[PDB]
């Protein structure tokens, strides 16, 4: 490879790939207002990368939004988000919270808060670890999508654990290993974890997208790209 995932065109391409996986649309800027309980046990899932009320990151996002934009319509729901954190309960939230999310998503400031939380927790750590492992943009993207779905952490079902399992099977480029063999190992490790949860059992984001880019040798993740997820085809010129 020759460019990292954080280059401006590659980053935009990354956001469109993840929106195709999360919302079945390459129009990633239409997804800041997404808010749904997809009934997989995480409560509400919201925004560009599926921040959730069950796992702490929706809370972190709304707190940061409230620091940067006092009095916004989500701030009053901070106590409820604190209370349901760690559970999939909607208690204290409901239609008023769903409407306040919709309202906040029309503003620059909420969109900026989502961008910041995405970059601090998920995207910039994927890029930094990819580069430390000697990976191309496509490798960096493999790490980013893993962080989006599985989150950070060293547990076997989080990004750090998936990466540890890959490293046990294949050396990364930074240690002399071949990138293709490393990413095939990484995708194999990730698919094991995906298949352990019924909501993640469909691995097409890997098998008919990421693996395709690797097969094509598209290490810089350059356009034009074509891929499928959930049996639907997508293209980015
Ligand atoms: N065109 C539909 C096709 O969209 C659909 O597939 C479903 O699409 C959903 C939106 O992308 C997707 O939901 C996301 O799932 C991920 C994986 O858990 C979550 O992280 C997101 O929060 C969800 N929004 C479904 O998983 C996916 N099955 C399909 C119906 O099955 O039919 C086509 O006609
Ligand atoms: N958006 C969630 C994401 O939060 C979650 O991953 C967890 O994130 C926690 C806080 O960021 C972290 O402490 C924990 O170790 C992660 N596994 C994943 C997986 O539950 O789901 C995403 O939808």
């Amino acid at each position: 490879g020759t460019v990292d995932l954080d280059a401006p065109v590659q980053k935009d391409t990354a956001m469109s790939l993840v929106s195709s996986f999360e919302n079945s649309s390459t129009d990633w800027q239409a997804q800041y207002g997404y808010l749904e309980d997809i009934a997989a046990g995480r409560g509400y899932t919201g925004g560009l990368i599926g921040f959730t009320s069950g796992t702490g990151d929706m809370l972190e996002l709304v707190r940061a939004y409230s620091a940067s934009s006092p009095g916004n319509p989500l701030e009053q729901y901070i106590p409820a988000l604190e209370a349901v954190n760690g559970t999939d309960s909607h208690a204290g939230l409901g239609q008023g919270f769903e409407q306040a999310w919709a309202d906040a998503a029309e503003t620059s400031e909420f969109r900026a808060a989502q961008d910041a939380e995405r970059d601090r927790v998920y995207f910039d750590p994927a890029v930094a670890q990819g580069k430390a492992d000697g990976l191309s943009a496509l490798g960096q993207f493999a790490y980013y999508d893993t962080l989006v779905v599985h989150g950070p952490g060293s547990q076997r079902d989080a990004f750090g654990g998936i990466r540890a399992e890959a490293l046990s099977a294949a050396l990364p480029p930074s240690q002399g290993g071949d990138e293709t063999e490393y990413l095939e190992a990484f995708f194999d490790a990730r698919n094991v974890i995906m298949r352990e949860e019924p909501a993640h059992a469909d691995t097409s984001r890997i098998d008919t997208a990421q693996r395709v880019f690797l097969q094509n040798g598209n290490f810089d993740l350059e356009r034009p790209l074509t891929w499928s997820v959930y049996g639907d085809q997508y293209s980015l010129n």
